[PDB]
């Protein structure tokens, strides 16, 4: 066999680097590896500790490459979901990471692995997501939706159709197909969008969820494969205000955003694109503060990141990252990360991707 | 090795070369022979002004970093290949200036030189500003510093202030780099003020109007042109965003900030973002109120997207740096931005190379 013979390998370098960083020892690398090799054997694969699992789930996020928060890598709650063998168990592990990681509202970054190898598999991107719809004429909701709802709508879901559209937890367990929830209308935070110095900006009737919880992705720590493993940590401004909230494909609000706001979208070289995404981003940092819902901006990030960056050569690890990534997508410029370059390449353990079930 | 290679890329070249300007085989099959001969008798051979013309256009499409290739088939050329004196490599020089700077209406200019180094221009652009580190502090901008460091070596001086007119400073046949001042009135420069606030005028910022980089190389069938300077007009981004943005060029986002009273006591009030717009909106505004060519970022990727259209429709593959492309304000609302690019080298391009005073 050679699955046997790589997930050895993946094993063995995990546990060294694992434990070596843990400041265990040299004897007890060996005398676990040992176990792993007999029961690889004896078994198949094997199963991990919780100091395995757990700083192994920290070490997947400080080597994610296209994460500018790396920062508190070491403070991530992890949540061993792995003796769940029911949907009604399954779910409940879902219900409880969407709360403990809000913490009505002081969001903790936390992660929840479940049984590896597939034998559990959540397939939303998000556990708490708008949803997406194209009707007769008009695109309604999240674009990046789209799909997923086409699925969801399938299994016998239906939405109220409003730009707004809480989806539901649809996981698929030991085989068949999917089952869904309705995810709780008092369990999703939520924040309205208001501006400090433009009362109107209310009128916009725009409104966005606390925490990201993404989870449609796959967890590799020591050759074992975590196709269901929710993580999440808190929003930066940029990504509501000028990605979800900015794109044409997506909610595309900076044109509504301007007029309201006086400036003239006629002519381009008067930059009302991106005036607007300050204010549009100002509101939402803003109104998130005000609700008490954890955030940061993207000039703290950066400076985080780079803070990062210290700490981990003030540790001997040399630092991996992906630029396209990184920038934030506004004023990129004026962030030590655009004037400098990373090495892209991926170390174990990381967090992968995985092919859409409902596609 | 080395003189077969020549005919390899020599071939490849006036294939496609010939190809869309739309002539015919009978040609490329008895003009391509010439240049098998002249290469067993000289060691190499020389262009059309029909071949470098296209030719140089073609590296300008092939661009891979730039968002200005709507315009590649419009590179007025200027040819040159028989300048051989220190004072006619000046003069084209000259020339070169204000006629791309066309007093105001940017002409899209190139003059390409005797190739393999038997001329070679020092300068990163024609018109560029000085940079000092004085004791305490540093002077102008921080990215000509090494440069400027030589030209001082080579007896030039500077009145040391932000905005010095560097001199150009060239090589020829093989020694003894010598530098000219350039004739002030040759140096257009647009004074960067704000069209509601009157106090930006106050921050005494200007900069020149025609970037004419100077020092790459662009190989057209295996022909480097060591010196071969180009230029187009600036798009607001690389002056309000970069060169008076970075920390460690001219630093100009917290006084433009302070001056237009905002809070920079806290980054959660985005107070350098409102100043970057803020410090853009006032550069495309100053150009047009002196009317320099100048295009913005929205207009610019606009354009690019058409570059794309017509070089798909005419049945080409398009190729760029994702990187160099996306502008460095409000990268997320181009079509740029969102879509994966092809950093692949197609040559005819423009490359970079060693600067001789580090
Ligand atoms: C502390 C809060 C956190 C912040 C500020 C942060 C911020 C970011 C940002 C801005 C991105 C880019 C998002 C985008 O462009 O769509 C990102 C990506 C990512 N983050 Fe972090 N993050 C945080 C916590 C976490 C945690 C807890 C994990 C893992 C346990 C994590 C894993 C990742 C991964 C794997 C990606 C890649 C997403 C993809 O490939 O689609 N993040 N993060
Ligand atoms: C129509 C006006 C033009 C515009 C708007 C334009 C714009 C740009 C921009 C904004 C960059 C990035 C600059 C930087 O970040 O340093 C760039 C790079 C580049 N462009 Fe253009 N360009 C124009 C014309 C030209 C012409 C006429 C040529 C060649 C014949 C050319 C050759 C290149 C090259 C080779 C680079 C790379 C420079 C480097 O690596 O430092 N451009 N261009
Ligand atoms: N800060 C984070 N953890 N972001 C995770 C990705 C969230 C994604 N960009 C979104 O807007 O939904
Ligand atoms: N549009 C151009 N051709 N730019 C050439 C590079 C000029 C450089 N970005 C500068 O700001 O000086």
């Amino acid at each position: 066999r050679q699955h046997d013979e790589q997930l050895m390998t993946k094993a063995e370098q995990f546990i060294i680097a694992s434990y070596r960083e843990l400041g265990k020892s040299e004897q007890e690398i060996k005398r676990r590896v040992n176990e792993i090799r007999w029961e690889v054997e004896q078994t198949g694969t094997y199963r991990h500790t919780y100091e395995e699992l757990s700083y192994g789930a920290k070490m997947a996020w400080r080597h994610s490459n296209r994460c500018i928060g790396r920062l508190f890598w070491q403070s991530l709650h992890v949540i061993d979901a792995r003796e769940a063998v029911t949907e009604e168990e399954v779910f409940s592990y879902l219900f409880h990471h969407i709360e403990v990681a809000t913490n009505g509202g002081k969001i903790r970054p936390t992660i929840t692995i479940f049984r590896p190898n597939g034998e559990v598999r959540i397939w939303n991107h998000q556990l708490i997501r708008y949803a997406g719809y194209e009707t007769e004429e008009g695109i309604i909701g999240d674009s990046s939706s789209l799909t997923f709802t086409r699925a969801c709508e399938q299994l016998g879901w239906k939405g109220e159709k409003t730009p707004f559209d809480v989806l539901p937890l649809v996981i698929q367990v030991g085989g068949q197909k999917p089952v869904w929830t309705p995810i709780p209308k008092e369990l999703v935070l939520e924040v309205p969008i208001e501006h400090p110095e433009f009362p109107w900006f209310r009128d916009l009737q725009l409104k966005w969820y606390a925490v990201p919880i993404i989870s449609d992705m796959c967890l590799e720590i020591g050759g074992i494969r975590y196709m269901a493993a929710p993580f999440n940590g808190w929003y930066m401004g940029t990504e509501i205000g000028a990605r979800n909230f900015a794109d044409d494909y997506r909610y595309n609000m900076l044109p509504k955003v301007a007029s309201c706001m006086g400036l003239d979208t006629n002519s381009n070289a008067s930059l009302w694109k991106d005036k607007a995404l300050v204010e549009l981003n100002i509101a939402v940092l803003y109104s998130y503060k005000k609700a008490g819902v954890s955030i940061v901006d993207h000039h703290t990030a950066a400076r985080q990141f780079q803070l990062f960056e210290q700490q981990e050569k003030a540790a001997g690890r040399h630092v991996t990252g992906d630029w396209t990534w990184l920038i934030p997508p506004l004023s990129p410029a004026t962030t030590h990360i655009f004037h400098r370059s990373y090495d892209n390449t991926m170390m174990l353990p990381n967090f992968f991707y995985q092919d859409r079930p409902y596609e």
